């Protein structure tokens, strides 16, 4: 995360750090369950039996002696995907055991696809820079798919990628390592919601360049779908 600070203990309980040992990707993740993790399609090479991923969750710093580390038994990744420009960025990977926070509630209308979220993740803090040992959050606001091309010229996939950050400035993303973390705010009752999770960009915090987020509305009765035969 670019232009963040850090996360304290306990303020993003259902964050959880990815290692995909077999492919070395770094990622993010949020507990949809607490023993099923939504994260990119593109931190996962497919679909099937996987025992070769390990969510660390319970805490903001990865190096503390009270995380929970879990390796992964399965996962499912979009039916169709192909990359994360095209759509579907979206996957479930089924935990041995269950980490024992809370979970992220996901939108599942378009009600909240607007205003100001929250990012957080342990990727790099500037484009080259390294990963982080403590969580970093940001706020960054919705950029409507048409102020989003109009700087970017991205081709958006409009009803599957949610565009958010501050394209007249810059200084404030998500950044390699943060991928497949949850981006979200507060719903009417006050409580969190995923409307997206980190999925691409162009560098990171760069002006007229907002970060692009897989539109999880949009996905959300697939997911809970392919969640309940994990
Ligand atoms: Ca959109």
């Amino acid at each position: 995360v670019v232009g963040g600070t850090r996360a304290a203990q306990g303020e993003f309980p259902f964050m959880v750090r990815l290692i995909n040992e077999e492919n070395e990707g770094f990622c993010g993740g949020a507990l949809y369950a607490q023993d099923i993790v939504l994260t990119a399609a593109h931190c996962v090479s497919g679909s099937g039996n996987n025992t070769s991923i390990t969510a660390t969750g319970g805490v903001v710093d990865l190096q503390s002696s009270s995380a929970v580390k879990v390796r992964s038994t399965k996962v499912l990744q979009a039916p169709g995907f192909t990359k994360e420009t095209y759509g579907k960025d979206w996957a479930l990977i089924k935990l041995a055991q269950p980490i024992n926070q809370p979970t992220l509630k996901i939108a599942t209308t378009t009600a909240y696809n607007q205003g100001t979220f929250t990012v957080a993740g342990w990727g790099a803090n500037r484009e080259g820079g390294s990963q982080q040992r403590y969580l970093l959050k940001a706020n960054v606001p919705f950029v409507s798919d048409a102020a989003c091309r109009s700087s970017s010229s991205f081709i958006l996939v409009a009803n599957e990628m949610i565009c958010a950050g501050y394209p007249d400035t810059g200084g404030v993303d998500t950044c390699q390592g943060d991928s497949g973390g949850p981006m979200f705010r507060k719903d009417n009752a006050d409580e969190w919601i995923q409307v997206g999770i980190v999925s691409w960009g162009y560098g990171c915090a760069r002006p007229g360049y907002p970060g692009v987020y897989t539109e999880v509305s949009t996905f959300a009765s697939a997911i809970a779908s392919a969640a309940r035969t994990l």
